[PDB]
């Protein structure tokens, strides 16, 4: 049915109209002495989203993103004036986030699912009397009920921040730190640790209900699977460790095999990638895959139970088909707030370049641009964190600690893509002619990073 309506659509040859559509909005995003509106045209572009909708979003079917991508800037002003267009035909937009800005996409969210519980807890054991108190009560009760804490000698906000800041000490080994990321922190691949795991997620997810930041940081990989989200290999190095390190050499120097070594509480154990991994030789015609594999053991099959735990406790609150249109740098700011980033201008390092060079000016005149939710991805992108350490940027940490920010030069051609590596908080900027190229680049870069 869809290929002869997509046929049908593109009989109406409505290409000449689609492109001059594209014309006329450019000029509304260009002259600001209009007056009347951008949104006299509202209907075509609606029916720009009624062409769109049955297409296969993932001529008539190249159409969509190659015109939202577009007018991303315009379409966010007009979701913003009026953001019931996204219940209207403007649905659609959902289908690819990129476009939405992240106060639309979190106004939308919290439009979507937000569509008195007495209790005494000690201040230094909230975590165990909360869990006692909350996690053996009803969904429905906890959910729609507000919560009225009473510290133990003595209203939600408080018991929000320091149950976060107890629930993830190392001391219950839930979560432990990222090495190189002393910051944030990663989950446990090693007594009711399952029931723990699940009140963390039932938490978080009434934290976001009650537009609580928690100020926590979990790492890359823990964002991606609460999203459902692929792992990629630069996952590890956030927490990549030396065996990790020694994939990156290894990627005939070592006779590798599809096995891994652990030491789990004085336990020397060794785990089985596939049938026969110890056996099974790591040669040139299985690293593509072996590379896959190490990453899954990594971040995936070696927290199955306790991670399904925690997004069956997360969820309870938050529906997937809600929280799917979030990105992976999105879920940071969301869960902590917008971090508010002048020193990081002047606490930096160049290599290949210096503070007057005209790739450098054109850089930081870039980045003034960008608003404070653009300079928190920005941030994230970078140090893998947004998250600025409890003092000046100058006080960044890494795998020895105070690791400040470096830029390094690159040789590559203007139509590189600059990159990064957040575990020594490095950045690698390629050289470019005009400033908007620059700008242009830094934003595909931050933005389809993740």
């Amino acid at each position: 049915n869809v290929k002869d309506l997509q046929s049908l659509y593109d009989k109406m040859n409505g290409g000449p109209v689609w492109s001059s559509l594209s014309e006329c909005l450019s000029q509304f995003e260009k002259s600001q002495a209009i007056n009347t509106s951008a949104t006299i045209l509202l209907p075509l572009i609606e029916s720009l989203m009624v062409v769109c909708r049955r297409s296969d979003l993932s001529r008539v079917e190249n159409l969509f993103f190659p015109f939202t991508d577009a007018h991303k800037k315009l379409l966010n002003q007009m979701i913003r004036s009026n953001p019931k267009l996204m219940s209207g035909p403007f649905a659609l937009l959902v289908k690819n986030p990129k476009v939405l800005d992240f106060d639309n996409k979190r106004y939308f969210f919290n439009a979507k699912l937000k569509s008195k519980l007495p209790i005494t807890v000690r201040r230094e054991q909230v975590f165990l009397d909360s869990y006692r108190a909350l996690f053996f009560k009803t969904n429905d009760e906890i959910k729609n009920s507000k919560l009225e804490i009473t510290f133990k000698g003595e209203v939600t906000r408080e018991w929000y921040q320091v149950l976060s800041r107890q629930m993830f000490n190392p001391d219950y080994a839930l979560f432990l730190p990222v090495p190189s990321d002393k910051t944030t922190f990663h989950p446990n691949r090693t007594p009711e640790h399952l029931s723990f795991f699940k009140f963390i997620g039932m938490i978080i997810g009434k934290a976001i209900r009650d537009q609580c930041f928690l100020d926590c940081h979990f790492s890359r990989e823990v964002y991606k699977n609460i999203l459902g989200r692929p792992v990629s290999l630069k996952d590890m190095e956030s927490l990549d460790p030396d065996y990790y390190k020694s994939l990156v050499w290894i990627l005939d120097i070592i006779e590798e095999t599809f096995s891994v070594e652990t030491d789990d509480y004085g336990e020397h154990k060794v785990i089985n990638l596939i049938e026969g991994g110890k056996d099974i030789i790591v040669t040139e015609a299985n690293k593509q895959d072996y590379v896959k594999k190490v990453v899954e053991y990594k971040l995936q099959t070696s927290v199955k139970e306790q991670m399904d735990n925690f997004l069956v406790g997360f969820y309870a609150l938050i529906s997937k088909d809600l929280i799917t249109i979030f990105d992976e740098q999105e879920l940071e700011l969301l869960i902590s707030g917008l971090p508010d980033i002048d020193d990081w201008k002047n606490n930096t390092t160049y290599v290949n370049y210096t503070a007057t060079c005209k790739e450098v000016s054109y850089f930081w005149r870039a980045v003034r641009s960008f608003d404070a939710e653009e300079r928190a991805k920005l941030l994230q992108f970078v140090t893998g964190t947004s998250k600025v350490p409890l003092n000046g940027f100058k006080e960044l940490s890494g795998v020895n600690g105070v690791c400040k920010f470096s830029i390094h030069r690159d040789f590559g051609s203007s139509e590189r893509l600059p990159s990064s590596h957040t575990c020594f908080n490095q950045l690698n900027l390629p050289p470019y002619e005009s400033y908007e190229t620059l700008r242009g680049s830094l934003l595909l870069a931050i933005n389809e990073g993740h």
